């Protein structure tokens, strides 16, 4: 899941886990 | 938009805004 | 926010919305 | 991950296949 170089999958997976404590 | 005291909303509109530069 | 012609940026701004129904 | 009874993390799944076809 990407966006040109960037890797929006990755991103948001951490956003879930950030904010999942 | 938050999930307990984690402003998730805002985190993910930063990620739309970094992943559309 | 679109991934080709997918309009990607509404429907996960309708998913927040039915999320936080 | 989720929001009360609404499973974000599945419907976000949902969303990037949607969006990656």
């Amino acid at each position: 899941y990407r966006i040109x170089s960037y890797d929006f999958x990755d991103e948001l997976m951490k956003l879930l886990r950030q904010a999942a404590g």
